[PDB]
């Protein structure tokens, strides 16, 4: 086994702990790339370009000039802003929106900009995933942190939507590899008791990522520069990503013993136990991982793992589908965006902590059934409430927030626990492919408020309810042994 051969290194050493807080610390600004259009992209008070300027602009029902309409005369007849609009500077000097006009008939590229930001991060999570089984967890881990600074940099001088848009595709491509590999690295450079702990502290950085957001947002309210100065940081990540050691785990699994042998020795050297480094050779790892060294094809072949497979394809997608098109609209709470980032931020931890006492008290499918269903009713709810309760609606998205990350990670436990250790990976693989087409399609979805307004609300909170129901399907895996082929999935069954 390799576990033996980790903990003989030194275990959790310098090493580890100066590898995975540099390794991680790019989880800090993948928040801010996932949602920095509700701040490069927010949209502005803005009317027609021309008896004064009301007299120009026709009225609406609640008052306000009209958005995208201007009289034709002095006062009536009524026509589109030919002249351009006339945008508002007090709050948001510049964003794509007033630099490239995505606004009324061209209101839908904003969201069209973050679907093909999210369909990048699918391409990347298969493509760089694939890579990652040739070239190494490290070289792709390089060429990511390199792709997303020149990216990040080309979409913040973009000159025109269509290059913003390509080179947000290519960031969110280095992004999801980024996160992918990380996780991988980190897992395969830890004993196998502390992969959890990884996965906890995967969650506090992106938590704390959410808090960055809104800082830098304030600090620099531009949206080039605020793109500029939460991409250019990747330079210095690219820079330091040299230094990596390779997971010796890959090494060995890739047939080549001598380089096995080399990062060992290096690390046994940084950990301070080069005597106990020593130790280790060719035959001793050879003889080591003899014993060590499904398809996905087969999750539809038989139907006992299909089943499981359908119901946790809805579970994923549902989950990523509804906290995305929640988590993109933070301008329509009638609260300073900075604050209501700031607060989806911060309900991240009572979140993690109430889904952590569910899931070990009553249960894996309750504490599904419960977040999916509280975050449904809870969208729903902000859908039908009016918009001029600013308070009651913003507590209620927060609530909505908190209940989708425990969703989250519910799902992530029980999908580990569901599936058999043959085809386990594979089903983890496959339910993160359905959250990511889940957040590729929340922004097909949210473009209908042009016509109906809260028809978005409407589907990201009945999505989730359809998914609970679905949960009900799936059986209980609190206190009982993780199978280990289908034949323990037919007796679990029975
Ligand atoms: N607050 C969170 C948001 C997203 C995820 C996630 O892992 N999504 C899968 C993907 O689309 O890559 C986890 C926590």
């Amino acid at each position: 086994a390799f576990n033996d051969l980790l903990k003989q290194v030194g275990g959790v050493g310098r090493f580890q702990l100066i590898q995975v807080t540099m390794v991680v610390a790019p989880l800090l600004l993948m928040a801010s790339h996932n949602t920095l259009q509700n701040f490069t992209a927010a949209i502005p008070p803005h009317h027609c370009r021309p008896g004064g300027l009301e007299a120009w602009l026709p009225l609406d029902k609640q008052g306000q000039p009209e958005s995208c309409l201007r009289f034709t005369s002095p006062q009536r007849v009524t026509e589109p802003c030919i002249d351009g609009w006339v945008y508002d500077n007090s709050t948001f000097p510049s964003t794509i929106v007033t630099e490239w006009n995505l606004v009324c008939s061209h209101r839908a590229f904003r969201q069209l900009a973050q679907s093909l930001y999210m369909v990048g991060v699918l391409l990347g999570a298969m493509v760089f995933g694939y890579l990652a089984d040739r070239l190494g967890r490290r070289k792709v881990l390089i060429l990511n942190y390199l792709q997303t600074a020149v990216s990040g940099t080309c979409a913040a001088y973009a000159p025109n939507y269509t290059v913003y848009c390509v080179f947000r595709l290519l960031s969110g491509m280095s992004l999801a590899s980024i996160a992918i590999n990380c996780m991988t690295l980190n897992v395969e450079w830890m004993p196998i008791h502390t992969r959890a702990y990884v996965g906890t502290l995967i969650g506090y950085v992106y938590s704390l990522g959410q808090f960055l957001l809104a800082g830098i947002a304030y600090a620099v309210p531009h949206w080039r520069h605020l793109q500029l100065v939460v991409s250019v940081p990747f330079f210095i990540a690219f820079i330091y990503s040299w230094f990596f050691i390779e997971s010796a785990r890959w090494y060995s699994s890739s047939g080549r013993l001598d380089l096995t042998l080399r990062a060992l020795q290096r690390v046994a050297r940084i950990n301070g136990k080069q005597e106990e480094g020593a130790k280790l050779s060719i035959e001793v790892l050879r003889t080591s991982l003899q014993k060590e060294l499904a398809s996905a094809m087969e999750l539809l072949r038989c139907p006992t793992l299909r089943h499981l497979f359908l119901c946790l394809s809805m579970l994923w997608f549902a989950t990523s589908f509804a906290y995305y098109g929640l988590v993109m609209d933070l301008q329509g709470f009638g609260v300073s965006m900075y604050l209501i980032q700031v607060i989806f931020g911060a309900v991240d931890l009572p979140a993690k902590f109430v889904c952590f006492l569910v899931i070990n008290s009553m249960g894996r499918r309750p504490a599904q059934m419960a977040s999916l269903l509280l975050a449904g009713i809870c969208i729903l709810v902000n859908g039908i409430i009016p918009k001029s309760h600013t308070i009651i609606r913003t507590s209620l998205a927060v609530l909505g927030k908190g209940c989708l990350a425990s969703s989250f990670n519910c799902i992530f436990l029980y999908t580990g626990e569901l599936y058999p250790t043959v085809i386990r990976q594979t089903g983890l693989g496959m339910g993160s492919t359905m959250a990511r087409v889940g957040s590729i399609v929340s922004p097909l979805v949210s473009m209908t408020a042009e016509f109906y307004p809260s028809m978005p609300l409407f589907i990201f909170g009945a999505v989730p309810v359809v998914a609970s129901a679905v949960t009900a399907l799936l059986p209980e895996t609190l206190g009982q042994p993780l199978p280990d082929t289908v034949q323990d999935l037919k007796s679990r069954s029975r």
